[PDB]
Parts: structure tokens; sequence; C-alpha cells
């Protein structure tokens, strides 16, 4: 199905599910983080969704959401929460570097973008 | 304050804030993501929550929700599907590869963890 | 010659020789490894011979060995120990990382392969 | 005991172990890679030792044996044939990346050691 | 134009120009530097040119000039004395453990055309 | 020897050369380049001062020069041309992916000290 097959494979918390069609540059701009686990009466623990900035945010007509840069800077800022208190560790200092160094990727190309003054348009 | 300073710092759709206090391990277990952006009645066009899971999952009393391996899994599944699309990059080749090591070293962490019995406990 | 032609280009201890010929997916499945030096009587100080698991482990007709995530652990392990000791270095600590980062795409493989029921079976 | 372990956890063909006690440098010098599999007569389907290089190798009475980088290099030219042949994969692309540079590193800590004029030696 | 589109943007001492023509291997061999900042006269704080070899260096016709590989040695030597000053940061760190990785596959670059004899010369 | 510890160390066509003494924040603010080779008056068919900024630009009485990133820069615009050339190669591919990160590290540090209200004075 469209059950996210994830590099982590044993002790999840959650199912990560895509909803709805494949739009805009051939992604997926909605998604759902649902609980392995019930409580005693059957529903999930954990049934969040999350929408995506699909099409321009200056259009009303576009479905307006959260962009990968803020999951990244969520990610990032409790794993420097993390390491500054008493469950640091190795990994999360390894993870963390790898978190910013995408987050200024995915930077460099709104810049890169900006240069060419195509954001904000579809186009490569 | 508490807005996440962000690597990306010029045409930011939305900003980050983190909510609520510092708890286990000394990081915060809830965010907001909000659209820099504003209706006509003056209301947010991105206003979305973003809880994590707060106390290990078995316990009732604990706040169940996200772990960060699933945002991150979202925007790898993401950039996976933009990298097949029309509107590819090399910068977002970079940011994917930096996002599945990220996803490689915290299941690192919860492997180590398994194996020293410590995983779902406050301890190092 | 079948001799590698190494990254270090002086002070080697040893030279390592492709034994054999190519053949499951394009690849060599024996090394050796022998000393530049000789003893006091004109023999080899090392002469290794490293071979590599050649077919599946499942079927009696392969030549069974070992796997490159073996000899890597290896090496993970002695590094480890080695910057646990008094003659750590930076060095030491970059090569380990990267060691580590190997294994976990050597990982990944594996459980890609795994997911696909494609482990064991002569299919990209 | 010492046995290692690894990062990867499912289908794994061999064990590792360590053999003997700790030498220089807070590392051991001898290691196994046995088989998770047997005979009928119950004898191991592999079992070989891989032996260090233990004191300089001028010095007559060390124990000589191979290096981290003879092991590393096998690998690499292995992870270069696959990539070359029809099995394959991106993973295999960045273990290879990552294998090299973990290389890079360990030439970079000889050619420093050299400079010092501390090879050979027992001194950081 | 002829400016370099920089990854900073904001708060830069020095502007970056191209100069002359596209020449062997499709790049330019003068740059030249020069303050965003003049002085009470109006004259340039600061505009310095670097050429860079361009034809071998045996050749007498060709110009002599800089390599890559010594500006960012000039750069990892000055992050490594910021690196022991009091005015080291992580950022300072990860620039220098990036401009080293740099060096070392220049070097490989070097090192590889030299095996297949083709140093100094215009080809691939 | 204030002559540079390079990591190239065969077929150098330049001498990196510190000039001067040490300055603010325990670095070197002038180098000088030389070729190998000779003229045959005697004189270096390369000789190049590099001046670094040393002090604030707006204080006059700073040494206005060029800063790091300038020559980073410089030589990833070099290596962006010669991939789009006819003498491209991967190393030169690894080279400038790691030339950019070391870039965008220091532009992360450009950028948190402009936040802590540090850049331009003698403070982490
Ligand atoms: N102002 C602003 N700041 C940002 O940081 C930013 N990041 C994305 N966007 C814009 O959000 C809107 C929603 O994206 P959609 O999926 O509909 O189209 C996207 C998507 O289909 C595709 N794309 C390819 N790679 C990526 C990627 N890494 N992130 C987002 N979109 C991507 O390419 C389209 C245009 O991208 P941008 O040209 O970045 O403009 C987008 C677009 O206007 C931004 N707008
Ligand atoms: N089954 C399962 N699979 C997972 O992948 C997983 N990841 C986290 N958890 C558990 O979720 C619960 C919520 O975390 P909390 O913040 O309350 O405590 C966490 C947190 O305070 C801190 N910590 C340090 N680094 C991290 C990190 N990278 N991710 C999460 N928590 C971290 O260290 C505590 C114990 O961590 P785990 O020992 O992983 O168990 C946690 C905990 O039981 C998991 N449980
Ligand atoms: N159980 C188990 N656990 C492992 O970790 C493992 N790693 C490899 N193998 C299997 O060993 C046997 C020996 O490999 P051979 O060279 O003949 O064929 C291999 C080889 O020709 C090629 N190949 C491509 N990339 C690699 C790679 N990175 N490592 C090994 N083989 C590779 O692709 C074939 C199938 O690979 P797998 O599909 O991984 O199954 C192999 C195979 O059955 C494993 N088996
Ligand atoms: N000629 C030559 N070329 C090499 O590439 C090389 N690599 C290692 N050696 C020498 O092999 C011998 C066996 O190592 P031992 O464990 O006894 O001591 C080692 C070990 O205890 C420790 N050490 C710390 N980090 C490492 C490391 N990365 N690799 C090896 N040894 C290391 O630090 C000691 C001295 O290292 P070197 O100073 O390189 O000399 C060694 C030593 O003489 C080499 N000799
Ligand atoms: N002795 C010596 N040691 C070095 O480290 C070195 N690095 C470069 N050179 C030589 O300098 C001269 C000036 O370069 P030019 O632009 O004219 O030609 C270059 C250039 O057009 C192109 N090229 C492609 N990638 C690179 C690259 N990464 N660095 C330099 N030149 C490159 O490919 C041509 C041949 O390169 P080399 O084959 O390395 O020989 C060069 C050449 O003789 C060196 N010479
Ligand atoms: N406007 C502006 N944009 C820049 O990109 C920039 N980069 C540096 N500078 C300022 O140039 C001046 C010259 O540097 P100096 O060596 O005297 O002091 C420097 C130097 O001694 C030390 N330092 C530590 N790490 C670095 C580093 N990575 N690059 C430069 N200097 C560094 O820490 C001092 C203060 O650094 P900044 O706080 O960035 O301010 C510098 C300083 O005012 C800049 N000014």
């Amino acid at each position: 199905m469209k059950e996210l097959s994830t590099i982590q494979k044993r002790e999840k918390l959650n199912t990560v599910e895509r909803i709805g069609s494949e739009g805009p540059g051939g992604a997926y701009h909605e998604y759902v983080i649902k609980s392995n686990s019930m409580d005693s009466q059957g529903n999930y623990d954990v049934y969040e969704t999350i929408k995506f900035q699909k099409g321009a945010r200056k259009e009303e007509k576009s479905q307006h959401g959260v962009i990968d840069s803020d999951l990244l800077e969520i990610v990032r800022d409790r794993l420097k929460s993390f390491q500054a208190g008493p469950f640091s560790s190795r990994e999360n200092a390894c993870a963390l570097t790898h978190v910013e160094e995408a987050l200024m990727w995915m930077n460099r190309r709104v810049e890169d973008r900006i240069e060419r003054n195509v954001l904000g348009t579809n186009t490569k």
C-alpha cells in the first residue's frame, strides 16, 4: 500500500501513511502518523495528520501547510536539547550533524531558486 | 523567546515555536508551525501542532505522540518523490542522503538501547 | 598485475592481490595479503588468504566464506579500542565514523533485499 | 563474550569473535569469523582467522600480520567491482564512498606519524 | 555577468568576480576579490587578483600560478589556528573537516592522474 | 618552520608559507604561495601573497583583506566549471561537495555570530 517502508525495523512506535494523491512535482502532500498501539477501548493512541504546502503561498487556491524545513528544525531543536540533557549519546550527535547538513542543503535549494527567480513556480 | 532560530533566513513560509516546557531529557515535546501569512479574517493560514511521545508508550499516564524518525521518514519519502519527478535537484540529492543517514543514526540509538536494556527508560 | 592500487602510497606494510577470476556480480571472491618484507631466511613474513562467500550460503554448491561487513566490524572494533586507549587520534575518529556509516549502508542493502525478497538471489 | 556486537541484526551469515587479550593501544590483534551454519559433522562451514600486526615490523620479535587498511582495500575493490556489474545499488555507492574516506583518513594518520617521526613507535 | 553568486548572503566583506576568459577544462583562471566597502577617498579597501596556473608548469608560455589545493591549505591552516585559539566553534570544526576532506579528494585526483600517467596533460 | 605541511606530498607545484606573526584569535593573516620551479634569473615563477582581514572592517585601523570563504568560493566556481567541462572526475565531484559544505558551515558561523551580537567582536 501506502504505508511507508522505514529504515527502522524493530520497536517502532508508529506507522506513517501517505494520504491522497501524488500532486505537484510527483510527491504526496499529506501524511498520517498513527500508533502501532491501542488503548483499552480500541482506538489509536496516536493519529496525527501532517499537511504540506501544495501550490504557492501567495495563492488562496493553494493548500497551505508545513514545509520539510519545519519538521527538520523541530527535530534539530529536540536533538540539541537531548544532547544538553542527561541522556545524551554519540548517536544523537551524529544524527544531529546530519539533520543540520540536510537543513543546510534545503536552504541552499531555496537560495538557488531565489537567484534564478524560480522560487514558487513549477519549474526545475 | 520560544521561536526557533532556523538555518533558513530568507523567504520563510512558516515560524516554528516550542510549546510548553522542557521535560524528560531536557527537551520540549510539543511544537507549533504557523504561517507567516494570514487570511482575510486575520487568521493564520497554517497553525499546525506537533506532539511528541513523552513517557514510555506502555504507560497510560504518558502523552502519546510522534517520534522524530517519523518526521524524517516523511521528509525522506517526499525527497525521493521529488527526485523521481520533473523538479529534481542536486540540493535534494544531498539533503536526502543526509536525512537517510540521520535516520540510520537514530536507528542505531534504538538498537544500542535495546542491547543495553535501556529502551524506554530514563537512562543514558 | 592483480595487485591492488591503494590509497596509501607510502610506508605500506603489505600488498594485496586479487586471486582467481571474477564471478558473481563482477567480483572476485579470494584475496591474498602478503608482507612487503621477508624473514631472515627469505620466506614471507605475512601471507593471508581471505575467501568470500561465493553463492548463497543456503546452497551446498557454494564456496562458503566471509562477507565484507565482517571485516569492517573487526576494523570498527579495533578503532573503538584504540580510541579508548592511550594512542587515540582525530584521524582514528574520522575513520571510525566512516567505517560505521559504511556498515550502516551495507545493512541497508541487506534490509532492502530482504524486503524485496531477493536476498541470496542473483538479482539487482 | 568476545562476540562482537554488530550493526547488522538480521540474516547474519557469520559471527566474529575477538581472540585473546588486549595488546598495544588497548586493541585485540586476532579475530575469528565463523559461520552461523555448520556441516553434517557439526563442523563450521566457515572458520577463519585474521591476525594483525602487533609490534613494529622491523623488530623481528613482533607478531607480523595484516593492517586495517588492507581489509578496507579489499572491501573497496569488491564494491567497485559490484558497482560495475549487474547487481549494483545506491547503497553500494554510499558504502563505497564511506569506505574510501575511511581509507583516506587512515592514510592521513600514517602521514602525520611519519611527519612527527613517531611511526612504528608506541607513542601518541 | 561576472560576479560570483555565493553561499553567504548577509554581511559579506568582499565580492568575488571572474576575470578574463573561459579556458582549459572550461574554467576561468583569474579571479578578483574586492571589498564591499570603500575608503574616505572612494577607493577600494581591497582589490586583490588571484591567477591560476593555466597550462603546464614546465612550459614557459603557460601562465604560472596557484592551484586550488594551495588556497584550501591556507584556509585549513587558519582554521586549525582558530580551533586552538580562544574563538573556536563547532562551525569551525565542521568547516575544517570538510576542507581537509576536499583536500584529500584533490590529492586522490593528483594521485590517480599520476597513476594513469596523465598528470600535467589536457586529458580526462 | 613557517612552511606548510600539506596533504599532497607528491608532484606539488607550489609551496605555501606563513608570513608575519600570530594575530587575533591565534591565527596568521598573511600567506605566500611560491613556485617550486624557477625563472632563469632566479626569481620564483610564482610568488603571491594573500593577506587576510585582521580586525574589523569598519575600524580603519584594521588590516583590510580577503576572508577564507572568498577563496573557497573561487575554488567552488572552478570545480563547478571543471565538472561542466571535458575533464570532470568523481574526485572533483566529492571535492566540490565538501567545499560547498565547508562554505555552508562558514556561513552558519557568520549567522550564529550575528544572532548573538558578536560578529566582528573578539568573543565566541
Ligand atoms: N517562500 C518559500 N520559501 C520556501 O522555503 C519554500 N519551499 C518551498 N516553497 C514553495 O512551496 C510551494 C509548495 O510546493 P509544491 O509541492 O506545491 O511545489 C514544489 C514541488 O512540487 C517541487 N519540489 C522539488 N523539490 C522540492 C523540495 N525539496 N521541497 C519542496 N518542493 C520541491 O518543486 C515545486 C516548486 O518548489 P519551490 O520553488 O520551492 O516552490 C514551492 C511551492 O510554491 C517555498 N516557498
Ligand atoms: N519503542 C520505541 N521505539 C523507538 O524508536 C523510541 N524512541 C523513543 N522511545 C521512547 O519514547 C518515550 C518518549 O521519550 P521521552 O522524551 O519521554 O524519553 C526519552 C528522552 O527524554 C531521551 N532521549 C535522548 N535522546 C533521544 C532521542 N534521540 N530520541 C528520543 N528520546 C531521546 O531519552 C528518554 C528515553 O528514551 P528511549 O529509551 O528511546 O525511550 C523513549 C521514551 O520511553 C521509543 N520507543
Ligand atoms: N544471509 C546473508 N546475509 C548477508 O548479510 C549477505 N550478504 C551477502 N549475502 C549473499 O552471499 C552470497 C555470496 O555473494 P555473491 O558474491 O555470490 O552474490 C552477490 C554478488 O554477486 C552481488 N552483490 C552486489 N552488491 C553486493 C554487496 N554489497 N555485497 C555482496 N554481494 C553483492 O549480488 C549477489 C547477491 O547478493 P545477496 O542478495 O546479498 O546474496 C549474497 C549471495 O547469496 C548475504 N547473505
Ligand atoms: N610502516 C607502517 N605503515 C603503516 O601503515 C602502519 N600502521 C601501523 N603500523 C605499525 O604496526 C605496528 C602494530 O601496531 P600496534 O597495535 O602494535 O601499535 C599501534 C597501536 O597500539 C596504536 N594505534 C592507534 N591508532 C591506530 C591505528 N589507527 N592503527 C594502528 N595502530 C593504531 O598505535 C601504535 C603505533 O602505531 P604506528 O605508529 O602506526 O605503528 C604500528 C605498530 O608499530 C604501521 N607501519
Ligand atoms: N604537478 C602538479 N601538481 C598538481 O597538483 C596539479 N594540479 C594541476 N596541475 C596541472 O596544472 C596545470 C594547470 O591546469 P589547467 O587548467 O591548465 O589544466 C587542467 C584543467 O583544465 C582541468 N582540470 C579538471 N579538473 C581539475 C582540477 N580539479 N584541478 C585542476 N585542473 C583541473 O584539467 C587540466 C589538466 O589537469 P592536470 O592533469 O592536473 O594538469 C594541470 C595543468 O597542467 C598540477 N600539476
Ligand atoms: N562582516 C563580516 N562578514 C564576515 O563574513 C566576516 N568574517 C570575519 N569577519 C571579521 O573580520 C575581522 C577579522 O578577523 P580577525 O582575524 O581579526 O578576528 C577573528 C578571528 O581572530 C577569530 N576567528 C575564529 N574563527 C574564525 C573564522 N572561521 N574565520 C575568521 N575569523 C575567525 O574570531 C575573530 C572575530 O571573528 P568575527 O566575529 O567573524 O569577526 C571578524 C573580525 O572582525 C567578518 N565580518
